[PDB]
């Protein structure tokens, strides 16, 4: 499922008690694309199904590719759409404990909108995963005005968008085994440290 939207869709009365919430990389289908399903099951698994809800950043981000150029590595109106979504979690549901994540120019989107976001929503969010961060060299690995162990990154040897560049090389495309595994193992140790049981 490409498609999820259970922040929007959830009912206020019964808020989960974590909300994860996801930017897919340039051209993906979905809200989530090609990584984020993968990391939706396995913290399922985790959290149970009613225990997490899953939220993809649809509306305006359209993933385009020409935007990775824009000077954010996204476009405003996709900065926008995201910021929006962590408002709406904050105040749908003020106990829940947020985690984020993106690939590619939704990497760029959430370091972006994470460092433009009111710092009490920002503190809440436990853990933050990126998948060939293309503002990885430019940023310094981390994302401005949010800790660096709250902050995991993956980027692949000769995977160029972590090394400056713009140019999509093979180990740009070769994420899966870490979004099925550290990325979530990270995600879930983060919520962990900081609910207990």
């Amino acid at each position: 499922r490409t498609t999820r939207d259970d922040l929007i869709n959830g009912n206020s009365a019964s808020c989960a008690d974590v909300i994860f919430i996801y930017a897919r990389g340039s051209t993906e289908t979905g809200n989530l694309g090609t990584l984020g399903p993968s990391i939706a099951s396995n913290l399922e698994s985790a959290f149970g199904k009613d225990g997490v809800w899953i939220q993809g950043v649809g509306g305006a981000y359209r993933a385009t590719l020409g935007d990775n150029a824009l000077p954010r590595g996204t476009s405003s109106a996709a900065i926008r759409e995201m910021l929006g979504l962590f408002q709406q979690a904050n105040t749908k549901c003020p106990d829940a404990t947020l985690i984020a994540g993106g690939h590619s120019q939704g990497a760029a989107l959430a370091a972006a909108s994470i460092e433009d976001l009111d710092s009490a929503i920002r503190d809440k969010i436990a853990g933050t995963v990126l998948f060939g961060y293309t503002k990885n060299l430019q940023n310094r690995g981390r994302i401005p005005n949010y800790p660096a162990d709250r902050t995991k990154v993956f980027c692949n040897t000769g995977d160029l968008v972590c090394t400056g560049s713009l140019i999509v090389a093979a180990p740009h495309l070769a994420y899966g085994p870490d979004a099925r595994g550290p990325a979530p193992e990270f995600l879930i140790e983060k919520v962990r440290a900081v609910r207990g049981s």
